[PDB]
């Protein structure tokens, strides 16, 4: 760790140290002590199948023996995965890259070549790149972005001189925007007539088979969270004048097979919306059982989105720090301060463990913060975790000048 | 099937219409078509397999790794802190990152150094992967990232090490056949007296010749590898000095704990700090090499080679004798990188050796007398460097010299 010049996101201790596991099948993660813990974290909701799952093993195992291509060329099962590719997420092409930041980066500068326009309008988490990084929101960086934080008022600021902006790219949130606001959003980029970039990495496949909302008209999509059971796969889709510098993009392991066994095996199957509604399923039994076990201990913490994808807002950071440490302490990894994402093999006997584990957290818990309310703030601020911007609840401009100077 | 879906065009093998090749199954050295027809491989994914296609030790780790084993994706695991060591012990430097491409890393380490040395201009020379910060209309002037391509001239660059105030960093993907010693003296000395620091992509060549990097003659800063540390899994490494890689902080990925990329890269990177593989590589290759030149001598074959067992180019004396070359292999089952740098495998061991001496011999039976009274000029030289090391050989010249080889070339 010393030795390690990055930060990666992972599970930390109280300390800030990673947490180390040595060995996970399913839901279940085993750590040096042999302590058991069920993930909810699944390597940022990469790993939708479970850790281990059999039938990608092997085909990846396959694939490691040279069974299924080599990565010196071309070989069938990269035609099988475009094909599936297009067929589920649509588009006139497609293209494949390594990580959601590259893919991300990579559509952007194209759709900006294409447009030949300078600005680009973002919400949400789009990557590591420092193209997206700014130093304040509803300005431009020295990039060219502009990051909006899901305020329609700024977004249609921007979109009032159309001619300058050459995309819109937004991560679709579902916990915190509902269906008025992609309403008004593809209204203002439909008025514009400038194109959307959806950003699907997270969302993409994860509640159903196919991107996640019909209320988004893309002229480009990203999906890669839920392709490949964590294996590094990312994938992008969509207009082919838009994306087509496309064409300058090459990168030695494009044909490696492994990784392309790992993403035609899982598109396969999340292909059927049989594992998001199997998750979506026992999700929701979970957060039914925790919304009650904590509502009747009087602790103040709620829950927001579905089986799928939900998060705790916790009233604030001294709950939220309580409630982890109770949570480590009965074994249960939750991604801190973020979204919680259940593999398929989040299965009933697994609830059931889990809901255990969380009865005792909220006995925990019980007696200690009664006198605490969830207030909007504690609604804002989680949001702003998860999501990367600002809940579609209702407010004045000096409203959201207040909450981004808090959360900023 | 799929050609037209793909908005992409990937590097990989193609036919004389510019069709990617199919093949559907590897074993060591050897690839098979659909047909069944088995061809001996010198491409080898680029240059990142170094031990061989399905490589059991490697394959077995896989396995495992994707059945949870020795970690998950959501976590550390006591195999990153071996593999972290590893590359620190046989690379060197204070701190240590990986990415999933070459690409990733060479510009994640750019910006990083550039922001740690508050100056905008960078020199580059060589291929550091897709991504359009590289883009230039024009050589020896900034593009609009502030990056002058100086195409491996000393001249050039000495010029901008003028400004050491201004320029951040040096950024070069060493060769080893078009540039020489003397080449790489001036370079180290031009750099220090700058006290510019040296980002060594050694993406290529980075383990390909020894258990370190290329050339003791180079100090670098920072190195990048990753073709030769998990043969052919997703994985590149960097490291050097902290303060020059602080802003690494900031870089994160999804799939960083992915255990079966770990797995490829750990039980490669193991293997490849022995020097053993590259010992078996070079003897084999240099055998190869050996047999080739005295074939095409002996046919009258105007192709020569340079380079050595480990990494070698065909340099032919025009573009018709190297497209006539191309096909003649094809038909033989060889496949070359081509235009590029050929890299053979741990598995190209005496017995497939052998085989694709055989396969040369047929090649230069199909050549004999069609282009004998051809030869190699300095032209096929620049010509072949810039394909291969994406720069000009290091062959005397003018300054007024240098630019209108440049038009010819750009
Ligand atoms: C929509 C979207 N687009 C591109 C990417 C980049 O993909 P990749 O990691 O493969 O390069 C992600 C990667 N997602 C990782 C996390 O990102 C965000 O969280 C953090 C992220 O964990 C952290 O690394 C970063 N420094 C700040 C950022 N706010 C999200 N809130 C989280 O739900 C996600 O799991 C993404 O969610
Ligand atoms: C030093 C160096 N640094 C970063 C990279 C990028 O790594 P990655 O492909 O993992 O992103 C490479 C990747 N190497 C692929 C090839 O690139 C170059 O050739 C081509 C390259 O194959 C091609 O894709 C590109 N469009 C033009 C480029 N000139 C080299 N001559 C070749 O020997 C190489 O095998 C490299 O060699």
């Amino acid at each position: 760790g010393k030795l390690l010049a990055q930060e990666p996101t992972c599970p930390r201790d109280a300390d800030g140290r990673p947490r180390v596991f040595v060995e996970g099948s399913g839901a279940y993660l085993t750590d040096p002590d042999g302590r058991r813990w069920i993930d909810f974290d699944n390597a940022r909701g990469s790993v939708v199948l479970g850790h281990g799952d059999e039938e990608v093993a092997e085909a990846i195992a396959r694939a490691a023996r040279g069974r299924s291509g080599v990565g010196t060329a071309w070989s069938p099962v990269l035609d099988s995965l475009l094909g599936q590719l297009q067929e589920v997420c649509g588009g006139d092409v497609v293209g494949l890259y390594r990580t959601g930041t590259a893919a991300l980066r990579s559509v952007t500068c194209a759709v900006r070549d294409a447009r030949d326009r300078s600005i680009v309008l973002s919400s949400g988490y789009h990557g590591y790149d420092p193209m997206w990084h700014c130093d304040e929101p509803f300005t431009p960086n020295q990039h060219g972005i502009v990051e909006f934080l899901f305020d329609l008022d700024v977004l249609a600021e921007w979109l009032s001189r159309p001619e300058q902006v050459a995309a819109v790219v937004i991560s679709p949130d579902h916990m915190h925007l509902g269906e008025r606001w992609y309403t008004e959003f593809t209204r203002l980029t439909k008025e514009a007539d400038v194109p959307v970039i959806a950003d699907e990495v997270k969302v993409g496949l994860r509640y159903r088979a196919g991107l996640s909302t019909p209320l988004l008209d893309p002229a480009v999509w990203i999906v890669a969270k839920c392709l490949a059971n964590g294996s590094p796969v990312a994938a992008v889709g969509g207009d082919a004048h838009l994306l087509a510098a496309l064409e300058d993009v090459s990168f030695t392991s494009y044909f490696e097979p492994t990784a392309m066994a790992a993403a035609t095996t899982t598109l396969r199957r999340m292909a059927t919306g049989e594992p998001q509604q199997a998750i979506r399923a026992a999700g929701d039994r979970f957060i039914a059982h925790t919304r009650a076990a904590f509502a009747n201990a009087g602790v103040p913490i709620d829950l927001a989105g579905n089986g799928n994808l939900f998060q705790f807002v916790c009233a604030d950071d001294e709950v939220a720090d309580a409630f982890h440490a109770a949570a480590a302490a009965e074994g249960l990894l939750f991604f801190e301060g973020d979204n919680q994402t259940p593999s398929a093999a989040f299965t009933d006997e697994v609830v059931e463990d889990a809901c255990g584990r969380i009865d005792r957290v909220s006995a925990a818990l019980t007696g200690r913060f009664t006198d605490r309310e969830l207030t909007e703030e504690s609604w804002y601020a989680s949001a702003w975790g998860a999501m990367d911007g600002l809940a579609d609840r209702p407010r004045t401009r000096e409203e959201t000048t207040a909450i981004v100077e808090r959360l900023w």
